[PDB]
């Protein structure tokens, strides 16, 4: 159940832990992941994590395959101007797409249809083919510009899933909060997860 | 610097830790706090925390005074239908107002001008007097209904500050993430805080 | 085929027969039903029917189980402020939701995102998770306020299915008209029904 | 009291019983009725009723006069392109107009101002002269296209009265439900009726 | 001339004197008054006036009958959840409706179609039946939320009559200013009044 | 996979080759096709192709069955006013619908909800039941009227798929370009096709 | 605290007492007042008050200086076409501006940006420099034209403060009601006043 | 007749044949062409054609001059950041501008006024000087983002001419379809062409 292929895009918002954890969970569920990462997102990961991600796609692809324990060919890495990659065309095989985390800059580009890189093209392709598109914005405060861009995409079928974890399962660590958001993303995709239990499932009567 | 009085309202969104931590920081900065809490928010606090908050205003006021080490009269607690409380009238002394956390239900009420309790009246009063109003929504995903309500209030001068903590200062605990959001709220209010350093302050040239 | 679980909410519009008949059909199709009923809807049922529905959830749950011949645990009844019930959280297992009948007051609450009870929260949750939401309004005339609320929800993916039965299968009783509307609801949910035949199915050529 | 002349238009929505019953009630109240019926509505009446309505205006006029026990000249029947009929011009004597039932196609035509037949012209004339116009739509679900057309006309003064009968007077037959809707239409027109009692008229105090 | 029955609703805005004076004038003009009063409005009347209004409908009805010198059955009082009262249904006998004074909270409820009590239902019924609806808001400043709600209702046919008395007849007391507003309300209803003379009636030429 | 039944409508835009090729591909995938064709579309086919299509449904149905090598009953042809055909009612069995090619006139009718023929009714039914609806407009330039109609339908869930073939697979004939568009339509429907390969499927890394 | 200079404009709405009382309070707080008055406002003052205001600026300035006990140069009076006055240019020293009372005609001019006199220019200058602008409309009913103009200005930062006094401090005279509105204006400006006490200031707990 | 100078911009949409054929036709009509081509468009031309276009402007200019048989100086090639080129300034000599083909990314940039390269600046200049601007989008499906951008530009005077060739002149090759679109572009520019005959020119009477 859920999509066989997922386009996972990481952009330069804080919350690089969310994207890496999502990537790992997708691998453990035996999903094929088309991995995209912006230049600013590489800076964020170097600043916020101890993950030393190689810069070029192929070295990055080999590193990520090792980091998550993925099978050969399970993780595909595509550069930011590789228009020959599957996500660049609606004639490609159907993927679900997640931008996690999603910068306000990338949010604006997708909202206006700017196609300045492969992440922005892939999101444009997902909307025109009405394939799943999940944006995980991380920003505070949300300006009216941010909110109008989120509202326009939400009206068009995209899922605006902010990196705003809930506390209703007594989190004990940063990792508990990261897992909580990733579990919502997996729920939204229809992919099984055991980190976030189904609320009230054994609650029969008030 | 910053407001002498703050109306702190807590509603039934997850993230009760944010409101309690904000209340404590406000007390440490020697601010007078008009504390409001919804019935659903009391359920959330009992579920998510080990804080045993008394139910009625006066017992609640004595408890909170002890819990934060506040001076006598520094924390005022007002019931949900006490229209004689200062926040209910624009002729009151000027306060800043924070709803943290802010449920989508309370977000909707403030956006539409529904005045079904003192929290909703106080927010209506803040907007009509153009006094500061900060909403801290905690929800995921954000629906188009949520986004339209946030956008309308943002256009009217309210600050939409989601409970979406950043990771760019290497958080080591849940408490680090809670402090990060509370620090943004204090920054937005113009109240001093030392939990979140000023970004790039010693960065002279690229 | 169709949803395994359905949140059936009844609100204080005339047409209590529609909701009871839908509940019975859902039970006969071996579906799990999370049953919600407003205070005004209880008054409507007492006025319009000879069904003597018990007031509290558990007594109501036992009564409804007997009334429809349902298996144990097949019908769950949840009170109007039971936030621990599954419908209150998007982290719950996926349900389809039907408000039948839907008052103009509940229509307004769902349109604006007011979350004043569990019915209104559950509808808010369904929209944010993009799970099925069917509203069955019963009102005449429709004001512009009613129509704007229906249009906003329809634009957001909700199904506005008014209690306006068709006559194109020669109805002979009130029960025929009630069955006609319930069959449209079941069709909309993707649940099998034999009360409303498939139009023109054996019509080969003009 | 109420209008002396009524333009009654029937279009190809299910619910031909509503229009025939309304026509009969109007005759019993000694009102002059300008009767219009679309080609699709004639098909609906043949399918849904045992009324064998003649096809051409004059034969149709003689039949309807007999069917309702109307006086000579009380019922006028006008063909779909008879621009010499009173409803086609705002310089005519003032009528109230009812489209019952009203197809979504005719609803769309009136909303956009399309004047492709005499029914659509007459409705255009009623709106420009600000004479009463009641639309009785029968459709389920209501699409956003349907709802936008109803909302536009409602904003312009038309009454959107859906064929959604109430059950709060214990209906015992299809005829009770048909009478309920017709009574609302008569109430809206200001014409006396005894089928639907005045709600709460003898209810002095709670 | 003017309406035989008036639904007079009082809500929790300052200006309780306006509603009591209007009620008295309506009684002196031999009109039947369906009186509704919110819980907050009862607090306002106790604070702003020396009128000791009984709390429950029937005691309140007997008191008001004595206070205005009304005939038996001339004043009907209905509780806030009495859905059996005439104002709750459009099938009732036609009334005009006045909300005086009208809180911003009730203004918001009527604008959005929220039907949380009988006052809000009655206003919803008045708009859908296109029966007169006069709102008398008392608030300062008017926020953009207040203004959008007033504008939406004004566009829908409601009369937005603020408690903003004119001074162009040399008022000598608070009672002169209260009478001035009540006279505008009576003028708007088409009910005779002698408190506010017809402007320029004997002004023949400049 | 994909829909078992497809309503294929052809209207009077240039590009009759697209519709005939789509019809053939649907037959080869063993799908049941409900075929509708406008009067203007018949003129276009006679002008642009050597296909001699019979005028009346039944003769047309026999011809099309032979032309595509379809099984008996696989292709159903319905006249433009046959309201007894399945597409005319939402109570019919679920179909996907394609208008290929789609004139600007039919685009306008579907956008406004005009139901002047069975093609326009069927599209209205598809939108209200939220069943797939694909429009293949052929026009140049696109006016603002055309664009507003396409945008409104796109916002409502319809797929606006213009007859604008891509050249990125080195087309060698008109037939290659026709096949390219038909393949996008089949992709959009979820029906297998081998004319348009999946873009970048074997592209592992940049 | 508060602005050192205030542009006080009086226009031809009823409520000349409000403007004169505001002018006096501003003088008592030692503020410099740039006084503007329309031709219609002069007629209103002659009709509604016993103040005999001289017609030309300089005589008017000497009179007003005596009437309020102001220091020399404290009150400046500028004619309606004196473009050399400070309020006519954004390069002037910063003022706050109040139009009290504000006619619907002047409200319309400021909303649309009409600059037909110095009052309208000064308001245009205040909005473009984002300096305080308070409008005190006096009208009843408010039309939709009035409400749209107020809403547009409110959205742009202007304060719409209607002459709608509250009664929650037991007013005993017309002068009490005039003082109540003037006190709100002074509160809005941030200027000290003792006529309207701070609501609930000594209300510690419910 | 028609413009003496044309700014021909090619962007990275499929349909490079359209732009090359248009360029050739413009040369044959003795027009001066200011040629712009994006980096992505160069990739498209290498993929879709056997044209080996040199990368740098001057080598590209010499190649194109030879490829079309143009006179010296007839084709000017300008790099993507050459702000000294005529198209970058509205003070330049008047040109008509065509973007053929036009990517959805460039469509978005022109719609929002983004000026990230000379193609986008030139289009911004054309709109502000109200000089002709023709966009030739090639995409399928058109998303709502695409459609809103096209509609905004169409409303502003730009011609949205999709690469959607007609078939009503019996095309026999890909080249016939390419010529058909190019002929519409030339018609829109007012430049003579003989590839597309004038429809119905010798059709005297029906
Ligand atoms: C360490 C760090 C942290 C952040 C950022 C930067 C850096 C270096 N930036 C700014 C962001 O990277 C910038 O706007 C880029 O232009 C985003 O480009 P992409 O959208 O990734 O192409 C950023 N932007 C944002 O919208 N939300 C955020 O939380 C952050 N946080
Ligand atoms: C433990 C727990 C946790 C949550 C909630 C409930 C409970 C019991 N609720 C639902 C919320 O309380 C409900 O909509 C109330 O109606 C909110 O009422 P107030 O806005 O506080 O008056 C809730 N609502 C929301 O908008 N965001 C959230 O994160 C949560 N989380
Ligand atoms: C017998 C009877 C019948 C009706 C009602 C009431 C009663 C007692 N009410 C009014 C409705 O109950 C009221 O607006 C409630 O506030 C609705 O509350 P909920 O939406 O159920 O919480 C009602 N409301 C509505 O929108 N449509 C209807 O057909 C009816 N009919
Ligand atoms: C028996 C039967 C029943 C119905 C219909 C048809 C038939 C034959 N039609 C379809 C409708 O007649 C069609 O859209 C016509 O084009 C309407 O034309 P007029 O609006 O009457 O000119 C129809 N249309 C609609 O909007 N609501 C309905 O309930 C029905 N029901
Ligand atoms: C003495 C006093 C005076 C006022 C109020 C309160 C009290 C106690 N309230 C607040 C108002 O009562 C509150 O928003 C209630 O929620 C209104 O509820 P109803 O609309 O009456 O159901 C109030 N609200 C408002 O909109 N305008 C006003 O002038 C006042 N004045
Ligand atoms: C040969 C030929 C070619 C075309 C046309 C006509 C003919 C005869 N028409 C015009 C179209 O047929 C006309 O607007 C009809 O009214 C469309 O009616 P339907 O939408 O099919 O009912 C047409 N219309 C359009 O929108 N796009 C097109 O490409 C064409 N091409
Ligand atoms: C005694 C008296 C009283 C009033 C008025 C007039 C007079 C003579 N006028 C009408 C107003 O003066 C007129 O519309 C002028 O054109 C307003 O011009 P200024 O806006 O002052 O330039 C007026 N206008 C308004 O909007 N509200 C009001 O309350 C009054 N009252
Ligand atoms: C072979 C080939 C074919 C296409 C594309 C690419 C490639 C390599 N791209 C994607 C497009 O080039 C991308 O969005 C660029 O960012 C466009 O940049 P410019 O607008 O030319 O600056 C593309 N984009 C689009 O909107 N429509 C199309 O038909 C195509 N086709
Ligand atoms: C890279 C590429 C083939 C882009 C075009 O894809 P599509 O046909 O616009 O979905
Ligand atoms: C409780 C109270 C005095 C409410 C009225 O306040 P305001 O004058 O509307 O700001
Ligand atoms: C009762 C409860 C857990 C509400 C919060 O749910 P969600 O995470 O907002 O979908
Ligand atoms: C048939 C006729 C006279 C139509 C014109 O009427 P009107 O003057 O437009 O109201
Ligand atoms: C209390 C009651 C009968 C509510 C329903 O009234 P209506 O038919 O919706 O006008
Ligand atoms: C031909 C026909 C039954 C039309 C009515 O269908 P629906 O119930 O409006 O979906
Ligand atoms: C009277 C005058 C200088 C008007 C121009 O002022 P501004 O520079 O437009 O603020
Ligand atoms: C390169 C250049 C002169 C840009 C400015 O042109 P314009 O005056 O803005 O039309
Ligand atoms: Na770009
Ligand atoms: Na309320
Ligand atoms: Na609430
Ligand atoms: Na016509
Ligand atoms: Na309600
Ligand atoms: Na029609
Ligand atoms: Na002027
Ligand atoms: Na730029």
């Amino acid at each position: 159940s859920g999509p066989e292929r997922i386009t996972l895009a990481m952009t330069g918002a804080s919350g690089a832990q969310y994207g890496l954890r999502l990537l790992d969970c997708l691998v453990q569920e035996e999903r094929e992941v088309h991995f995209l990462i912006s230049k600013a997102a590489q800076l964020v990961m170097a600043t916020e994590t101890d993950v030393a991600l190689p810069a070029k796609p192929q070295a990055m692809q080999a590193f990520l395959t090792e980091y998550c324990g993925a099978a050969a060919g399970q993780i595909r890495v595509f550069g930011q101007n590789d228009w020959m990659a599957p996500p660049a065309s609606g004639s490609s095989a159907p993927n679900a797409m997640v931008i996690c985390p999603c910068s306000t800059g990338t949010l604006s580009a997708v909202a206006t249809g700017a196609c300045n890189n492969l992440i922005e093209r892939a999101a444009d392709v997902a909307l025109k083919e009405r394939r799943p598109l999940v944006l995980v914005p991380r920003e505070a405060p949300f300006s009216s510009i941010h909110l109008e861009n989120m509202l326009k995409l939400s009206n068009l079928g995209a899922v605006i899933l902010p990196a705003a974890p809930g506390f209703y399962h007594q989190p004990q660590s940063v990792e508990d909060l990261v897992d909580q958001v990733v579990a919502r993303i997996l729920n939204t995709l229809g992919i099984p997860q055991d980190m976030l239990p189904r609320w009230g499932e054994q609650h029969l009567v008030s």
